[PDB]
């Protein structure tokens, strides 16, 4: 259902980091963010599932190695604050899923929260500030099926 988002900070359904401003797309304001929550050894996040291919929803290349990836490649991108100006580029992460499966995968590209709802992006939104952005692989080593969206994981470097 409609809630708040924590991640936002607003309390309007109270009782019933912060986001640096807004993008408006369909009618609706998207909170931005040039911040992510603390990284930690479980870091709390939301998987979501991308096309890192050449033929695919992506945009350009991932900003890693500025490269088109195939999605049976176990990759991730990285909310702009993880993604911090590419730091983790190449790096191995560690994801926890509720079920208790795990899989590591390399950070290759950004889950941009800063720019979006514009011809660049497709209309599509700018990226949470709290996501971890994988490939099929991912999601099917993990035991999940993408058609959900969206799911809760926890990471960490590996
Ligand atoms: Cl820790």
């Amino acid at each position: 259902k409609c809630n708040d988002d924590p991640e936002v900070g607003t309390h309007i359904c109270r009782g019933t980091c912060k986001p640096s401003g807004t993008l408006t797309c369909q009618g609706k304001s998207h909170p931005t963010y040039d911040c992510s929550p603390p990284v930690t050894s479980s870091t709390p996040a939301k998987l979501t599932n991308n096309d890192f291919s050449e033929g695919g929803d992506g945009g350009g290349p991932s900003e890693c190695d500025e490269s088109y990836h195939s999605n049976n490649e176990r990759i991730v991108a990285l909310s702009t604050g993880w993604y911090n100006g590419g730091s983790r580029c190449g790096k191995m992460i560690r994801i926890t899923a509720s079920n208790g499966k795990s899989v590591s995968a390399k950070v290759v590209d950004e889950c941009d929260s800063r720019h979006g709802c514009d011809k660049e992006h497709a209309g599509q939104p700018p990226c949470r500030n709290n996501i971890v952005d994988g490939s099929n692989a991912v999601w099917s080593a993990l035991g999940l099926n993408k058609n959900v969206g969206v799911v809760d994981i926890t990471w960490s470097m590996a």
